[PDB]
DNA sequence: TCTTGGGTCCTAGGACCC
DNA sequence: GGGTCCTAGGACCC
């Protein structure tokens, strides 16, 4: 009992909003994030500055270095917002079982649909179409038996295309597949699993699960069962925030606690008009605060508290900024709340 | 070049409880 | 002594 599994993906998601609403932008490099003196990443790119190296994650320096005419882009999220709003609703009008991963990506379990005789192929095309038209906007599919394949899939021809697995074709599939470019393996884990003689599903597969379990737990059965092409994880569409917080990080970093009060300040109207949004008697189930040194090390303080409350993160945040920092410079301050239970 | 801001989920010790 | 809450931290994702 196959399911029909698509995950879309929008191309170049931020980029691709600006040089819509702004052609002159089309064929010149652009990026959004934080700029240089600020101290910030880039956020995306377009393609005209890929070809260069700019990645999402990188620090602006290097962007610049890398790509000196880079037009640099502040990011307008309503923008996203209300694209994002409108892809999804277009989801809704060929199945219910949509779980979004973010404002871009959505997986849709189509197994019990009627739309395209049946057809995943079909439906994820003719949701790419519609979302070009309608957006000006264009998205990458992957279809598949199973989320993380479709996942895999969803990038093989972007941008603007979309790729197909059938499982007559994953065992092929899998036996070349490099275990990072599964999700949840990142950096770390992948360099473990290479020195240990484990680079792909193919080397896992001839793998003893008592070991993986030894070495990973939980990960290692996850890892083990991917290997398979095995993923049993439903496409839900019920999920909610469990948390919010926000934080910032100085163009210069601050020694005097003076200055981190300051910021602080600045900080709670913004964590508190958010939360609001999604709860407006303010009602949360811990709140806390979040600093980050010049060792980059991070630190952060949070306990049980019952309603948003700006003096109690000031205290807190004054407990951390003597009890831990022994005189680092601090680069960013933040704060964190956690939502009720329900 | 010099390292964001918004989140998720997993681990682990010690408190607390039957 | 076996679970569950509390808190801190880390890897990961977009
Ligand atoms: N590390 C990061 N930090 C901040 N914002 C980020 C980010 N990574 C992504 N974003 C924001 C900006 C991204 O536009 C958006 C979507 O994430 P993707 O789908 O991973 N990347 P995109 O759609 O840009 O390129 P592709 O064509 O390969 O899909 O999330
Ligand atoms: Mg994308
Ligand atoms: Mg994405």
């Amino acid at each position: 009992g196959s399911r029909k599994i698509i995950h879309v993906d929008m191309d170049c998601f931020f980029a691709a909003v600006e040089m819509r609403d702004n052609p002159a932008l089309r064929d010149i490099p652009i990026a959004i994030g934080g700029s240089r003196e600020r101290r910030g990443v880039i956020s995306t790119a377009n393609y005209p500055a890929r070809k260069f190296g700019v990645r999402s994650a990188m620090p602006t320096g290097m962007a610049l270095a890398l790509c000196p005419h880079l037009t640099l882009l502040p990011g307008r999220f309503d923008a996203y917002k209300e694209a994002s709003n409108h892809i999804r609703e277009i989801f809704s009008r060929y199945t219910s079982r949509i779980e979004p991963l973010s404002l871009d990506e959505a997986y849709l379990d189509v197994t019990d649909s009627v739309h395209c005789h049946g057809s995943a192929t079909l439906i994820a095309q003719e949701i790419r179409q519609t979302i070009f038209n309608e957006l000006q906007l264009t998205a990458s599919a992957g279809v598949a038996p199973v989320k993380f394949l479709a996942k895999i899939a969803s990038d093989m021809n972007k941008p603007n295309g979309q790729f197909v697995i059938t499982p007559a074709e994953v065992p092929a599939f899998l036996q070349t597949l490099p275990l990072a470019k599964i999700p949840g393996v990142g950096k770390v884990s992948a360099a473990k699993l290479e020195a240990m003689g484990l680079r792909t599903c193919g080397d896992v597969q001839a793998c003893d699960l008592v070991m993986l379990l030894k070495r990973f737990g939980k990960f290692g059965r996850i890892l083990w069962e991917r290997s398979q092409g095995i993923d049993e994880r439903d496409v839900n569409s019920e999920r909610l925030r469990k948390s919010v917080g926000v934080e910032r990080t100085m163009a210069e970093d601050i020694h005097h606690w003076s200055e981190c009060e300051a910021i602080i300040e600045r900080l709670y109207p913004e964590l508190e008009r958010r939360l609001a949004k999604v709860k407006p008697d303010l009602l949360i189930a811990r709140q806390g605060v979040k600093l980050k040194f010049d060792d980059f090390q991070q630190t952060t303080q949070e306990h049980v508290w019952p309603r948003l409350n700006k003096a109690d993160l000031i205290a807190t945040a004054r407990k951390t900024w003597d009890e831990r920092r022994g005189g680092r410079g601090v680069r960013l301050v933040g704060l964190h709340v956690t939502l009720l239970d329900p």
